[PDB]
């Protein structure tokens, strides 16, 4: 049964579920923030993502085009209280995901799919711990009195956000191999994955519309739940735990049919995992090579499990992990001893990967509003100042409270009923 850690900001670090973390992106540059443990293989960090920007970045531009889409707050998330807060807040939308079977089962599918211990450079023929893509360094405090530096596995680390507030992103690790880039989540190994998050911030929809032509209104607004939009980014996690992250791939089969705010090129990571009708606008084409690439991958990291003999840390147990991967990519062994790919059990995890887990079939098992497609106007986003208030959201309906009579007809979503529930950012 996963659970769910409590902790407060200020608690001490214990070695345990609360540590100074050298963020991977940190590796031997001697970095530590404190970082809290969710739960297994989870970590959170109560920090901005500063990783490869500047802190000019954080600032708004030079007089933006009139585009209210992107906030900016440099002195988010910068204090101890705004970090209790945020941390607080984390444990409670994980609470909400955890409390309904659909998003236990997402946790705990996310949980158990480690990343690979090597990748398409490593040693083919030993596990390899020693690499920012698998592992993260910590201070740990020894009974000696002494503090050590040491080693950790983990597969997602969720940060604050980066210099814009509204703008939640999920990306594995990359490494430098041969002067390019090389993602291990996009080659079957996956990686730990990191997220910036801001659980305050959301964007708001209209479904009931149709061309609002000689029209200013066309009242029929509603915001999203933070808890709908972090499981949307669990997905990302997901599909790079399995070394599935689509890479940039998406051009236009047939968009049109479609009816909402627009239309215009994107990602098919973001069409997978939003689900629905929008996955449909991936042209079989394009998803059979996807499939293809995939089932590949997973084939060349049997031949490379077969070939495991050691491991460069000693605290893993060989055998344990071979039979963690055998699970993992569910692969299956022939007389010969040797891990191979059985095609009906690859399709099968592969489904489960690219389409068991989508934002439009979450906010159904949740109850949760949705919007109809990916495909939205840029629409005005508002800010949720009292996730922590139980009379304004609880982790067992969020906003759409039965006993405040908000569950039906997702009017805890409405802005135009849950008045109080959002504030129009300034
Ligand atoms: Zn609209
Ligand atoms: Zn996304």
């Amino acid at each position: 049964p996963i659970t769910i850690n409590n902790f407060r900001y200020s608690d001490p670090v214990n070695n345990d579920t609360i540590i100074m973390m050298e963020p991977p992106y940190c590796k031997g540059l001697d970095i530590y923030y404190k970082a809290f443990k969710i739960t297994d293989r989870i970590w959170i960090v109560p920090e901005r993502y500063e990783f490869g920007t500047k802190p000019e970045d954080f600032n708004p531009p030079s007089s933006l085009i009139e585009g209210a889409s992107e906030y900016y707050d440099p002195n988010y998330l910068r204090t101890d209280s705004d970090k209790d807060r945020f941390l607080q807040t984390m444990v409670k939308l994980f609470n909400r995901i955890k409390n309904n079977v659909a998003g236990e089962a997402l946790l705990d599918k996310i949980i158990n799919a480690i990343p690979y211990l090597g990748n398409s450079y490593s040693l083919l023929d030993k596990f390899d711990t020693n690499s920012n893509s698998v592992s993260f360094n910590l201070l740990e405090q020894d009974p000696s009195g002494a503090t050590t530096k040491s080693a950790m596995l983990t597969n997602l680390i969720i940060f604050g956000p980066g210099p814009v507030l509204n703008k939640n992103e999920v990306r594995g690790i990359v490494l430098r191999v041969d002067n390019k880039n090389y993602f291990p989540c996009r080659d079957g190994f996956g990686s730990i994955m990191q997220m910036a998050f801001c659980p305050e911030y959301v964007p708001t929809f209209d479904n009931v519309i149709e061309n609002i032509t000689s029209l200013t209104i066309g009242k029929s607004k509603y915001f999203q739940d933070p808890a709908l939009l972090l499981m949307h980014e669990l997905i990302h996690v997901l599909h790079g735990l399995y070394g599935m992250q689509v890479s940039s791939h998406e051009i236009i089969p047939s968009k049109q049919e479609i009816y909402m705010q627009h239309t215009y090129p994107i990602s098919a990571e973001e069409l997978f995992t939003f689900g629905g009708q929008d996955a449909n606008l991936i042209s079989i084409d394009i998803k059979n090579d996807l499939y293809e690439k995939t089932l590949n991958d997973y084939k060349a990291i049997a031949n490379k499990l077969s070939q495991v003999t050691s491991c460069n840390d000693p605290n893993i147990d060989i055998d344990s992990y071979k039979q963690i991967y055998q699970q993992k990519y569910q692969f299956d062994k022939d007389s010969n001893g040797q891990y191979i790919v059985n095609e009906d059990k690859f399709q099968i995890l592969y489904n489960s990967i690219m389409y068991g887990f989508t934002e439009v079939e979450l906010g159904k098992k949740f109850n949760i509003k949705t919007r109809l497609s990916y495909f939205s106007m840029n629409h005005d986003p508002v800010k949720i100042p009292n996730l922590l208030d139980d009379t304004i959201y609880n982790d067992t309906e969020g906003f759409n409270i039965e006993s405040k009579d908000l569950k039906s007809e997702y009017k805890g979503q409405n802005m135009r009923v849950n008045t109080n529930a959002f504030r129009n950012v300034d």
